[PDB]
């Protein structure tokens, strides 16, 4: 699936700046707003691994007659996965401000870059803008444009409110563990994560084929959040137990007073001297503050749990797959299962 | 005009409040979200004069044969003038971080708000998605429905280009007058300014009337456009020069080192001895560094210039309705011409 690709991928980047870029080159008026636009794009939508914009040009592969895949179609696949990777950078240009944080892809956020500040939030809004820009540019003639547009501005409105949602429940400062609550973490999975990286993608890749039909978007959408789930659950374990030169990351999930699936089992598994533990710990600067929880976790089997529930989630998943995926090719599905699992 | 269809325009909010704050009141999990959206609404889209949702408004019953005119084409009027009102929105919470801004229309702006800060970003961002929501839910089987998305991304993207042409040209806190030019500012302002203030409107009552041609929207967008011109120079000059008591605002353009129409006039008519005095006091704190601004404009007439400037303006704005305007009503233009004169 996506080692063959990403090469051809990667590659289409340079041509999604040209475009981007010169459509006002016949406008030299705002030649030093465009300059600015193509080092945002440079910065921040390269360096990640590009799985979900991959993911639209390998699933788009399987599910068009292999008939109907000319130059062209091919070049749209890629320029609408690199739409899905500018959704991201959006994102992440943005919540790394309201966040705060220092670094992103082990390199200086964008915001944190000196000059930029601020206007970063400009920035971020460019590259939304950016997504309708390609969409229009490469596929306002296809039958399925609108279906694509709506597709975008809806995984972007789904991600906002998962993202208030998680501000509402989190704020970097106030311990209030009553608001974690497992209802509430996979509702913040599911808006905030779960719709853009794994329905997006899929679903992109299906209107492309033509596949337009609700029920087959719901069938299709149903597989891919529960796999979202699991994506996410799995990223609160590993920011805790990963090993971290396997990660390439280190967490401080529980500094940052996060509703990590971690904390939400924690509390469904406490006796009150845990509680008031935790409600002593969670979400400090001190090191051995940390080492309490983590020493806490240990001590209720949360990587057992995990474990299990690891299992557990993948049979639900195969399922899932063996009940919804059709028509579908249940490889679709089964390529992004290996990828997480 | 204006003071006829106000009245039901304002009170349109409450059902507009509703639509988006209730399509998730089958979805319970989001409703904090979903409450959180609400405050940002009615804290941030109501309480300016409406001038842009309401030309919307007007237009469109200028526009279309009163014969097409029931109660659910109204209110879709209403609606698409309500989603311009929410562009704006959507922009001046983002500008106002961006800005460090203080207050907005007298009141403390939102991110200024206790419990608010950074997170107004994504609330920007919610008040964005909700235009295309509003388009969805009431629109989507209107012939002109992608034409209304097309133009609604679009005026967001020339907006944002705008802005940071803006940001580059005018750092709060770097004087370099080399940059305030006449090219670049007639550029800012027709990016950041005329395009979603006067051609957004009336082109979204235009689709909405069936005139989808390109050829006059081109027509109108040239008379639009010089329109937003002078109504932002005007905004520069009374920014200075107004009377307080009638703007019910007080400028602050010289002190955050703005591409005022001013400054870009008085470096035009300035000997070298003005220019250092103009480098030396552009943009301080210091009342009479300001002073010594104000009273160097007066010097060089700007006053006078700029009453000249507003009566060719005038003569100009009028030959393009002449030439440009045909086939809509010279109304739909004349009425706005008014209201900026």
């Amino acid at each position: 699936v996506y080692a063959q690709e990403k090469q051809d991928f990667v590659q289409h980047f340079s041509q999604i700046v040209r475009v981007l870029t010169e459509d006002e080159m016949g406008h030299p008026e705002i030649g030093d707003a465009i300059a600015r636009l193509k080092e945002v794009l440079e910065y921040n939508a390269i360096g990640g691994k590009y799985n979900r914009g991959l993911t639209v040009v390998v699933a788009f592969r399987e599910l068009v007659e292999p008939r109907k895949q000319d130059a062209d179609s091919l070049q749209r696949a890629w320029t609408v996965g690199w739409c899905v990777e500018l959704l991201q950078a959006f994102f992440l240009v943005a919540d790394d401000i309201m966040d705060s944080s220092l670094t992103r892809r082990g390199q200086i956020c964008w915001y944190q870059k000196p000059g930029v500040g601020l206007d970063a939030i400009n920035d971020a809004n460019l590259l939304e803008a950016c997504i309708y820009r390609l969409l229009k540019l490469y596929c306002r003639e296809q039958p399925y444009y609108l279906n694509l547009i709506e597709l975008f501005l809806q995984s972007s409105y789904q991600t906002e409110i998962g993202q208030t949602l998680d501000l509402l429940t989190a704020p970097q400062g106030n311990v209030d563990l009553v608001r974690f609550t497992e209802k509430r973490y996979k509702s913040i999975v599911k808006y905030k994560t779960a719709f853009y990286s794994f329905y997006l993608p899929i679903a992109a890749a299906m209107y492309m084929a033509g596949i337009d039909g609700e029920k087959e978007h719901a069938n299709a959408k149903k597989i891919l959040l529960e796999m979202g789930e699991f994506f996410q659950i799995q990223d609160d374990y590993l920011d805790l137990f990963g090993d971290p030169s396997v990660t390439g990351k280190i967490g401080t999930d529980i500094q940052d007073n996060k509703c990590s699936w971690l904390v939400v089992q924690c509390l469904q598994r406490a006796t009150p001297e845990q509680y008031q533990i935790l409600k002593e710990n969670y979400g400090q600067k001190e090191a051995e503050k940390v080492a309490r929880v983590k020493a806490l976790y240990e001590e209720l089997d949360l990587p057992a749990v995990f474990l299990q529930y690891e299992e557990d989630s993948y049979s639900h998943i195969m399922a899932l797959i063996e009940q919804y995926a059709a028509p579908l090719p249940p490889a679709v599905f089964l390529g992004l299962a290996r990828k997480i699992y």
